[PDB]
Order: C-alpha cells, then sequence, then structure tokens
C-alpha cells in the first residue's frame, strides 16, 4: 500500500485546477472526438485521437484515428487520418488507436519508443457499426509503422486481433468486449515480460453477477503473442454498471501512477470523472482518497469530464481529457496546473 502521505504528494504534483478549454472539437454535431494520446518528436507535439462520425448511438459507421500537431500543447491543428476504415477486414468499421511504448517517465521526454525499427500502436477494432460495441463486440488490434509518426499516413495493421473475447484464455472480466489498451516497454521485466498491456474490458463479476468495466494486464515478449495476467483484473470498482478505465501509467521516481477515469460510480454526484491510483508493483493499486482530478464544472464538460492523458513539461502539468455536455457534444479539452489562458475553440451550436 502506498502511504496516505505519498498519495497526497502525488496529488499535489499532478493536479490541474485551471481549465484552458477545448483543444480539439468537432465542427458539426455529427462527429464526436475522444481518446487523446500526446507525444513529442523533435520539438513538435503530436496528439492521436478518435473520431466517431455520428450524432447518435447508431447513425455513425464507427471509429477512425486522426492525428493533430501543436507547438505549444494548447493550440492544435488536425493533419489527417492514421487509422482509417479498413474494408474487407475484421476491423472494417471500428479503428480507434492508442500509440504504444511511450516514455513513461513523469516529466520526461514524452517520446514514443521504437522496437524492431518501428513505432507501434494498439487499437479498438471491430466490424459493427454505431458507437463502440452497440452492434458487435470490440477486440484489441495491433498496428505499426516505419514512417514518420508526425505525418498523417496510414499505419499497418494485422489481419487478426491480438486479443479477443473469443480466445480460449479470455477471462471473466473481458468476456463482453474489449475497450482501450496501451502497451508499455518494461525494461525491468517486473511481470516477466518486456511488453505490458494495460486494458479495460466489460464483464460480469463471478460472485455478484454485477456488470461493469475493469482494468487488467496482458503480457508479451514480441508484441504479437499475448498471455493474460493470471491475477486479472488488477483494478476495479464494484458497483452495478460502474466503469473503471482508460488506464494511463507514468513512472514518478520509484512509484507508478495510474491516471484513470470512472463513470456511474455511486459515491460521486457527477456521472464521469478522472482521478488516480498508485502502485510499486503494477498489480496492487492504492486509490486516491481525495478530490477527483477532473470533474464536470463548465458548460462544455457538464455531463462527462473524463479520460486522461497527462504531460508535465517546463514546470506545468497539462491534463488532456474528453469533455461531454448535456447535448452530448464530445471533444478533447485541457486543464493545467497554473492558468495558461483560455481556448478560443467552441462546440457548434447544439441541436434543439
Amino acid at each position: 500500500k502506498v502511504t496516505q502521505e505519498r498519495m497526497e504528494q502525488i496529488y499535489e504534483e499532478v493536479k490541474t485546477p485551471y481549465k484552458y478549454g477545448l483543444a480539439v472539437a468537432p465542427t458539426d454535431n455529427y462527429h464526436k472526438i475522444d481518446c487523446p494520446t500526446v507525444f513529442r518528436q523533435g520539438d513538435k507535439w503530436l496528439m492521436t485521437y478518435v473520431v466517431y462520425n455520428g450524432k447518435t448511438g447508431t447513425d455513425g459507421r464507427g471509429y477512425e484515428t486522426w492525428i493533430a500537431e501543436s507547438d505549444n500543447l494548447l493550440d492544435w491543428r488536425t493533419l489527417g487520418r492514421v487509422l482509417s476504415y479498413r474494408d474487407g477486414k475484421w476491423d472494417c468499421n471500428q479503428r480507434g488507436g492508442f500509440p504504444a511504448l511511450p516514455d513513461m517517465e513523469w516529466g520526461g521526454s514524452y517520446e514514443l519508443q521504437t522496437y524492431k525499427g518501428r513505432h507501434w500502436m494498439t487499437y479498438i477494432g471491430g466490424e459493427g457499426t454505431g458507437y463502440e460495441a452497440v452492434k458487435a463486440p470490440l477486440f484489441v488490434g495491433l498496428a505499426s509503422t516505419k514512417g514518420d509518426i508526425s505525418t498523417a499516413h496510414e499505419w499497418e495493421s494485422l489481419d487478426k486481433p491480438i486479443l479477443s473475447i473469443h480466445d480460449k484464455d479470455a477471462q471473466w472480466w473481458e468476456k463482453l468486449t474489449q475497450y482501450k489498451s496501451t502497451v508499455y516497454w518494461d525494461k525491468d521485466k517486473t511481470l516477466g515480460a518486456p511488453f505490458v498491456m494495460f486494458y479495460n474490458a466489460g464483464g460480469r463479476h463471478p460472485e455478484t453477477d454485477l456488470k461493469g468495466e475493469r482494468v487488467g494486464i496482458a503480457l508479451s515478449k514480441d508484441m504479437k503473442t499475448w498471455k493474460r495476467y493470471p491475477g486479472n483484473p488488477v483494478f476495479a470498482h464494484e458497483a452495478d454498471g460502474t466503469i473503471t478505465g482508460d488506464a494511463h501509467i507514468q513512472k514518478m521516481g520509484d512509484v507508478y501512477v495510474m491516471f484513470y477515469f470512472s463513470a456511474f460510480e455511486p459515491s460521486r454526484k457527477y456521472k464521469a470523472f478522472n482521478t488516480f491510483a498508485a502502485s510499486y508493483d503494477l498489480v496492487n493499486w492504492t486509490d486516491w482518497h481525495g478530490a477527483d482530478l477532473i470533474i464536470p464544472s463548465k458548460n462544455y464538460d457538464e455531463l462527462f469530464a473524463h479520460k486522461s492523458y497527462v504531460i508535465k513539461h517546463d514546470g506545468v502539468v497539462y491534463h488532456f481529457y474528453c469533455a461531454v455536455n448535456n447535448a452530448e457534444q464530445r471533444g478533447i479539452a485541457i486543464a493545467t496546473s497554473k492558468p495558461m489562458g483560455r481556448s478560443a475553440v467552441r462546440f457548434p451550436k447544439p441541436e434543439t
């Protein structure tokens, strides 16, 4: 267990009280933008994000992954797609990606690392249309590129998922569908493998029959072949329909900090939010006992303020998150550790 004192120090280190506002927003009501991953190459900042091209649960085709660039972490310009609808394949309708092998050092380079001369990415893949898993389940895919990661070009992908709910070795907590994943390079082989995947998935608890989304680990020596951690899930909050997910891990000294979101948690009077946990061993997680890091509080995030990517750079913490309002407009916003101005980006006028 991480001490209360150390948990309080981590909170003071990572907090972002000051909402800059939207970073990336849809220009109409029939697109939704989510799932930031921020990284650096040279002195350019890059963000991958997913786009759903519908207003409702069923009108859109599904996820594509786009990339945007920035010089200052605040002002962003969209470049184009990096994972597009892939006709004739298992993932033809859902392609929502999450770059892999980030430098995990808190306040470090924020670069993506190479393996076998390539950059890597995992993704939400599936053949159902609509929003996420409404028509069909979602599985974990693997992508990679030998290209320049600062360019909107198509990354290459496998013709089978790397993990799926139908696998012989699939566990109870992931039987319904898989959701976000992120693969880390663990130099220390803390869990007996160099590649450690943190992912969230839906299932039913074998004792209580409660449905929810929970976080677990998968392990690999080559990016291609994966085994589940036998002790999965490693982080969950047990209530009816509660979501725990989008685990985002950075190493701060001798401790790992997991930024995560939760939704439909009974102990909160807002519907979705970000907080953190910490661990020395990647498996046993101590939950923060204080105020949540990001909560609904502005027009633009009044329903959900949730999902994390966190950059500490030049003495300032930038917490990227997905903002959803009561009209269910969806985009990516930023909060910071000191005021950094105000975004000029707005959502479109909502539909009546």
